[PDB]
């Protein structure tokens, strides 16, 4: 076996597929093998695919994914909506422990947030985190309510003993705000801060993003992850 | 004493201080005594003011408030701001055991979700639902993650025991789209939808608002609060 982390959201839009991209840029530098799953891809119908961006930020090819909804809604309204279901729990589990191998670090992107629908019945990142025994990266805002939100996904988390690797904000205003700088000393205090990625990261090109990355994380920490 | 009800959300403007002015008017026309307690309001030097609001919405005189910061941060950050503290978590309790009679249904909104900071050290709404025996009402969006955000206020308060006397729908678009009446049916799924009040009810009058409030409940579940 190897390392992998479930890359988990206070909610949608917070940033979480720059992160799994960013931090699997930081690990590739790093001399590491990643692979990134995508069990539950929504939104097709518009041309949402996280695979596709973490691909061509950081340039992982094992990129592996299971179910793809048209729809823009969670997966379990967007399977209903195509009259199809949702994947079973087993393929999953079994999708990501096959990723899994000595040397790697296996990144796992749910479908927003920590506890929406990922599989039938009812199973959700968190379940999948158990099975695999993975922890967690919690992406997070730095906008007014993220105290309350992470808090609550890191109670969900620690319920479940699924450890957690740390906080990553995936969106770091310029110039920040006072609600910002104020909110990233008070997450600091609840959990590590592994990295605050800026604003547009998303819009770099291959490059400008792997720069961007080696510096937004600890070079000690991630080559610590495998 | 009577019913205390603890109205959380699962994020800050979810609509909140609107639930509570629509509750209170419900339970006002069903002839049921009303409180109103904001035990930490922030922002006032915007021109934050939940008891304030709940006033001009649904006639409530009874509103009771504790700690009252300027900035529009979370309480912490907004105390820390003005260079003052937080209130200790008896004052809270004190100030809603103050207010709480046979007959009468007090409602205490907290200020944003369910686990910010109220009292130090850490000590939050949950918290304080506990010591005064109270229940939960949880305002939810029907918007993308409510469904997670709900999920996880409802584990938090299992995790010690609060009761949670239902969800509201804090605003209800006309017309839904597709997405918010998917996570309508997902939502009673979970757990009672008590009400689910139309977008915009802040800009209704008094009479609008009460006859909007007195159709948002049903009767019965608002009768059966407080005997
Ligand atoms: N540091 C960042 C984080 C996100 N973004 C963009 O803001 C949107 C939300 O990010 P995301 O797609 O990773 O959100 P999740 O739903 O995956 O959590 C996306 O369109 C990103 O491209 C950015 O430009 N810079
Ligand atoms: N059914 C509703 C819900 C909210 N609103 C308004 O939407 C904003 C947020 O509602 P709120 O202040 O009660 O939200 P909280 O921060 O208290 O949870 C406010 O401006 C309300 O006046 C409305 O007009 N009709
Ligand atoms: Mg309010």
């Amino acid at each position: 076996g190897g390392t992998i982390l479930v890359v988990t959201g206070t909610g949608t839009g917070v940033g979480k597929t720059v992160v799994c991209a960013a931090l699997a840029s930081a690990a590739r530098q790093a001399g590491i093998d990643v692979a990134v799953c995508k069990p539950v891809q929504t939104g097709t119908a518009r041309g949402d695919d996280d695979l596709a961006e973490v691909g061509r930020l950081a340039g992982v090819t094992q990129l592996a994914g299971l179910a793809r909804y048209p729809q823009p809604m969670a997966p379990a309204a967007a399977a209903e909506h195509a009259g199809m279901a949702l994947p079973a729990r087993d393929q999953i589990v079994r999708l990501i422990a096959d990723l899994d191998r000595p040397g790697r670090l296996t990144l796992v992107e749910g479908a927003g947030g920590l506890l929406v629908e990922l599989a039938e019945p009812g199973v959700t990142l968190r379940d999948v985190a158990v099975d695999v025994a993975a922890a967690a990266l919690v992406v997070v805002t730095a906008d007014l309510g993220t105290l309350n939100h992470t808090k609550l996904t890191l109670e969900a988390l620690a319920a479940q003993q699924v450890s957690c690797a740390g906080l990553v904000i995936g969106s770091w205003p310029d110039p920040p705000g006072l609600v910002a700088a104020s909110n990233r000393s008070a997450l600091a205090r609840i959990a590590m801060v592994r990295a605050a990625l800026p604003a547009g990261a998303a819009s770099l090109d291959a490059g400008d993003f792997a720069a961007m990355s080696a510096a937004a994380f600890d070079r000690n920490w991630v080559a610590g992850l495998v």
